[PDB]
């Protein structure tokens, strides 16, 4: 979007401390939570932003340290935030890391060690409950079959089913040979009953890691990076428990070798649901960050060409609908990694201001 709204730089760290964004929107509070982890042990640090409608930008309060969400002795990473629609509470989901080798690791270098966690908070996210270890009620058996795992980074998501199931994006480096090194393959986590019990999907193709998944019968399609140089994606008929063959989304370029983390979400067409996703552009530099549209999803062939929402050095991004903008268009919020990972800036900006030639 060349216009927008408001551009701000809500973490910023010459020793690049402030890395991996997650953001999440309260649609009743008209609030976002901007969450990014904190390294030198490692935490998740959280700054709460609500929607001024006279002026219409968001005003960010004074950052605070989730005390919470951490295990003793372990680093806490990959924030993965969730807003349940149905109780109102939210979830913030993340990976727990021992801070230095332990004596399991001693023995066996690729011992899994990571653990899934969350904590949730009842009053719009002021307070956080003490941290909940779902390690072993989400993964079970498989557990040992893998070096480690992690989930998003950023938002999750709810379906509109009738349980409102939520699904937590991820990926697991799985220990297939003891001479090849472990290879990432994502899938998602999925529950029906609001986080009480715990499913886990089955994997999507081999060499797939950060990813995120949307909604639009219902599918939920599946947004992953690869070492390739296009994005893959995946869609599912059954909440993310199995997807159908994966797919190049040659339209949706990925910097190799290594790739980059990107975000998508789906919101109501302004004419059923349409996507809009965030990452870098260039052919093989993790640089100028656009945003691109689906309107007809999850179809790779329908995804539109990228307009620019930032140019120079830019990685990581997660995204959030912050309902109807002031020029009556779905309103974005955009949370991204810039400048040579030195800070994380946040833009809000409106479809129109972004795809013009729609209106
Ligand atoms: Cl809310």
């Amino acid at each position: 979007s060349l216009p927008v709204l408001q551009k701000e730089s809500v973490f910023q760290s010459g020793a690049h401390a402030y890395r991996i964004p997650a953001l999440l929107y309260l649609p009743g509070q008209q609030s976002l939570l901007a969450f990014a982890e904190q390294r030198a042990a490692e935490l998740i640090v959280l700054r709460r932003g609500d929607y001024d409608a006279p002026t219409h930008q968001v005003q960010w309060q004074a950052q605070e340290v989730v005390a919470q969400a951490r295990l003793d002795g372990h680093r806490s990473m990959n924030p993965c935030p969730l807003y349940d629609a149905q109780t109102g509470t939210l979830f913030l989901f993340f990976i727990a890391i021992p801070g230095q080798v332990t004596q399991q690791q001693q023995l066996q270098t690729r011992a899994n060690v990571t653990r899934l966690c969350q904590v949730t908070s009842t009053d719009h996210g002021r307070t956080w409950s003490s941290p909940r270890d779902l390690t072993d009620a989400a993964i079970g058996p498989a557990y040992r079959e893998w070096s480690t795992f992690a989930v998003g980074p950023g938002h999750c998501l709810q379906l509109n089913d009738r349980a409102r199931s939520l699904v937590v994006p991820a990926y697991a480096y799985r220990k297939l040979h003891p001479i090849q090194r472990p290879i990432p393959s994502a899938f998602c986590f999925l529950s029906h009953d609001h986080g009480r019990t715990w499913a886990r999907g089955h994997f999507v193709a081999q060499d797939t890691l950060e990813c995120q998944v949307a909604e639009v019968q219902r599918v939920v399609t599946l947004n992953a990076r690869s070492h390739l140089r296009a994005r893959v994606q995946a869609q599912s008929t059954n909440d993310g428990l199995d997807f159908q063959e994966s797919q190049l989304v040659k339209k949706l370029v990925e910097p190799p070798p290594q790739g980059c983390q990107g975000s998508v979400i789906s919101f109501p067409s302004p004419r059923a649901q349409w996507l809009l996703y965030t990452h870098p552009t260039h052919s093989w530099q993790r640089a100028d960050l656009g945003a691109y549209l689906n309107p007809r999803p999850p179809a790779p062939e329908a995804w539109s060409e990228p307009v620019l929402l930032a140019k120079g050095s830019c990685a990581y991004s997660d995204l959030q609908s912050m309902g109807t903008g002031p020029d009556g268009s779905p309103l974005f919020g955009c949370l991204y990694e810039a400048n040579d990972y030195e800070e994380i800036v946040f833009l809000m900006f409106t479809l129109k201001q972004a795809f013009p030639a729609e209106y």
